């Protein structure tokens, strides 16, 4: 609820629209000039563990969106998960513009898991497989 100036820009809209279709895997963007959401690096099935962190950076905020598909349904189903990074031993303004960008996400985002964890706790992929698993 703090609306400065951070909106998710058209290529966001469309990279994440694109990949909730299974268009390659998963999408990470970063917000730049706190006013205006730019990628940073997209994946396709699997990066690299050294482009995949050289890219990301544990600090400022960004929004990662994994397209997973389930059995929960029946069989084929299909869940994307949305994990936002901030740690909240990380920064002031990476912590608010979280929020301030939160609100445009939520639209954004819809029909997606959005949960806000910092380090490994962001990335464990237990984490993930159980929420998507659970649907709560």
């Amino acid at each position: 609820m703090a609306m400065s100036g951070v909106s998710v820009a058209d290529e966001c809209v469309t990279a994440l629209n694109d990949l909730r279709h299974k268009k390659s895997r998963y999408v990470i963007m970063h917000i730049v000039d706190q006013k205006s959401i730019a990628v940073k690096t997209i994946g396709e099935r699997g990066a690299n563990f050294d482009q995949f962190i050289e890219a990301i950076d544990k600090n400022v905020p960004c929004y990662a969106a994994f397209d997973f598909e389930y059995t929960t349904n029946d069989g084929p189903r299909d869940k994307l998960i949305l994990i936002s990074w901030n740690p909240d031993s990380g920064a002031p303004r990476t912590k608010m513009l979280y929020s301030s960008s939160r609100d445009a996400l939520v639209p954004l985002t819809q029909g997606f898991q959005g949960i806000q964890a910092n380090d490994a706790s962001g990335l464990d992929f237990e984490e993930i497989s159980r929420k998507v698993k659970s649907n709560r």
